[PDB]
């Protein structure tokens, strides 16, 4: 409901948004927004664990504005029973499946406001599976007809697509028992480690879902997801896949977990999937991590 | 509440090891064997801060004081189970702080017991100062009829909040918090902690200082926590002597923040000389960084 300022670095961010929690970024959620020509997909950005839309998308979602697009972002896997559940703007603790059927619900409002039949949709981390269960078990996709898919294009930074070793908790990684810390940190936090019964079952049978454009970003610098490779995907039938390391390219992009989201590299690489023939400036600029290393 | 962990050098490492084991002791503290040598005939006493431990706050400065040779002891205090972050692993002394002192009385009470020593010398981070203030001024920590008995001959703090704090780090979102909503959240003792709180106000009530008492009170010019960072220092009261100290004069590439330097060398050093006047402590320059970028 309330619009909180733009923003360049993602602690910032994150305190204005404990204490405004439901603070929508600039230039999202204008329901009277219409696609243009040049950008006729809507653009739906989905954010990451114990995070909201505000923190994740207080610079990507104005720069789309400023690009032409139609921004779109909602708050999901909402939950009071854990610890960490109940600080305020800390979202996306709930187990992740559900997530598919809040996404569906709120790219369908997105689609009935803008006239357009598909999205295109950015994931953060959690963001990126919770799309990924949309695509899969909540209507995202089509399986009899992929031209009907309602989501275009899935692009994702940091996203656990295949759980994470947690590399950056050192020996204290293998010390988390899957069963204690749904109480304290949220059942999602339990949902994307390796081989979690959730990420069995999303990439039972494969990566992809036929006629949807994958574009999977990942930094080598991450360490929460991890190894960082991990996050990439491989294409089935009918489905592309573009794996993309941050730094490839612009070795001094130091973005980690939290901080690519404030990359104005990332930007670029978004905006770049987002419109393919249009030659999209994808800078290259220094970008710190958020601790001192 | 007798578990060792290993010896830290960077304070986040040291509190992820504490949230899976918070009770957990840093090395070589609370060793009721130890007899004090009569080099360094006072034990120490450390009190951790707002929302940490005796591990993640003490895992470099304890081993040092240690291979000093002083018999070390450290207490967990003001923990609580009804604000939503006093409810997280090895997240302490978020209880009002006032009865902290109690909780130290009793602890330093142990700990001349076991040693037979009349004295103790005490060192404070954060809300541990005022905490250990609490201790000097209610609850018996010094004796007016008699100051050369005071049970505590010295106290040292880093970034105490003894004036309270504007948390500038804040910036202009500080104005935004309102003291009666955040106990819930984040604990009465950050409300205790802002400036002209009624804890504050009491404690401050006639002076810093008991008479007998050897304060030594550093701040750090880049500690954006205890802000103004000067509010930290003490004006000396009658029979008291108070050295107040800039980390940074004499050595302006130690860039310690309200965290950092916890496991800063130079602190280090600089707590040694303030236990050891007469011994030519080496007290090192060195670069040391903040925790954020
Ligand atoms: C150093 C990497 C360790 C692994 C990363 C774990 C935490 C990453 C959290 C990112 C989102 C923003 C953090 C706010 C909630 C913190 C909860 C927690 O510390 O588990
Ligand atoms: C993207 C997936 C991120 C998952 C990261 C979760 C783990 C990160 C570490 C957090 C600090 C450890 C939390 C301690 C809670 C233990 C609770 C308990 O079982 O008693
Ligand atoms: C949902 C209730 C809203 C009321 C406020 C909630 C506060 C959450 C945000 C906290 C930001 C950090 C505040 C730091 C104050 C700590 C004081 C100190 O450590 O000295
Ligand atoms: C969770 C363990 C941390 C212990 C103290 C944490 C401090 C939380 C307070 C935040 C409000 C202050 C603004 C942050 C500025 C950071 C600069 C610094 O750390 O010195
Ligand atoms: C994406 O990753 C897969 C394997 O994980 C690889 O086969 C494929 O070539 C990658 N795609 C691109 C465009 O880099
Ligand atoms: C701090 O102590 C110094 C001595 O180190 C003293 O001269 C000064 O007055 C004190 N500062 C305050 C604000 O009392
Ligand atoms: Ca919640
Ligand atoms: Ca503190």
């Amino acid at each position: 409901d309330p619009v909180g300022p733009e923003q360049i670095s993602f602690l910032p961010a994150k305190l204005y948004s404990s204490l405004a929690p439901t603070a929508l970024p600039p230039g999202t959620n204008d329901w009277t927004c219409q696609p243009s020509a040049a950008h006729p997909r809507p653009v739906v950005l989905v954010h990451g664990t114990w995070a909201n839309r505000y923190d994740s998308f207080a610079m990507i979602a104005p720069h789309l504005k400023r690009a032409g697009y139609c921004v779109y972002a909602l708050n999901y896997g909402d939950e009071n029973v854990s610890v960490l559940g109940q600080l305020p703007g800390l979202y996306a603790t709930q187990t992740i499946k559900p997530a598919g059927g809040e996404i569906s619900s709120f790219v369908d409002q997105v689609l009935d406001s803008t006239g357009a039949d598909q999205v295109d949709m950015f994931g953060w981390s959690q963001g990126g599976i919770a799309a990924r269960s949309y695509l899969k078990f909540y209507g995202g996709t089509n399986a009899a007809n992929p031209a009907a898919n309602k989501v275009k294009n899935l692009i994702t930074f940091g996203a656990t697509n295949h759980g994470t070793t947690l590399s950056g908790l050192g020996a204290l990684a293998g010390q988390l028992a899957p069963a204690t810390i749904p109480p304290v940190l949220g059942p999602a936090a339990a949902d994307q480690l390796i081989d979690s019964p959730f990420l069995t079952e999303l990439n039972a049978g494969g990566d992809t879902q036929p006629g949807v454009t994958y574009t999977i970003i990942g930094s080598r610098y991450d360490e929460v997801s991890t190894p960082y490779q991990r996050t990439f995907l491989t294409a089935g039938p009918g489905a592309t896949v573009n794996n993309i390391t941050l730094q490839n390219g612009c070795e001094i992009d130091l973005s980690d977990h939290l901080s690519g989201l404030y990359s104005y590299r990332l930007v670029g690489l978004v905006k770049k999937a987002l419109d393919p023939t249009g030659n999209v400036y994808v800078p290259c600029l220094p970008n710190a991590p958020v601790l001192e290393h």
